């Protein structure tokens, strides 16, 4: 298990742009379009990264595209970070995958919020770490995968995504 297959698990596959849990408009493996509520400037913005009249409806291959551009943001983004990089020096690779996948849901500013998770993480305080983590929007908000993610910083295992 890997951060690439750890996201399509917990992001799925939709060809045609769709709703996420908070309102805005998304499409492909998580890749969130815009935050406007029209549903045109989803298309535009749509169009504007695949480069071609696509109508709401993206191919498969156009959306493993956007997944790697967009995994490859998330960890420039955490790496480019201050507060960010030092926890993500500290991690091992199944906790690294975990961060990436905060980084990737809602994005390298929102993460970096998590003032006292993030000092929890890197002074391996992993059980209370993912009590304080629970105690947030993104807990109460996708309660499924963030219940996935923090048993992964709790455990460092991928058991959360075993048969999943
Ligand atoms: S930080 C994410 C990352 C790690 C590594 C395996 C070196 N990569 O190819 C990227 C840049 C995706
Ligand atoms: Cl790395």
């Amino acid at each position: 298990m890997n951060i690439f297959e750890m996201l399509r698990i917990d992001e799925g596959l939709r060809l045609k742009i769709y709703k996420d849990t908070e309102g805005y408009y998304t499409i492909g493996i998580g890749h969130l379009l815009t935050k406007s509520p029209s549903l045109n400037a989803a298309k535009s913005e749509l169009d504007k990264a695949i480069g071609r009249n696509t109508n709401g409806v993206i191919t498969k291959d156009e959306a493993e595209k956007l997944f790697n551009q967009d995994v490859d943001a998330a960890c420039r983004g955490i790496l480019r970070n201050a507060k960010l990089k030092p926890v993500y020096d500290s991690l091992d690779a199944v906790r690294r995958a975990a961060l990436i996948n905060m980084v990737f849901q809602m994005g390298e500013t929102g993460v970096a919020g998590f003032t006292n998770s993030l000092r929890m993480l890197q002074q391996k305080r992993w059980d209370e770490a993912a009590v304080n983590l629970a105690k947030s929007r993104w807990y109460n908000q996708t309660p499924n995968r963030a219940k996935r993610v923090i048993t992964t910083f709790r455990t460092g295992t991928w058991d959360a995504y075993k048969n999943l």
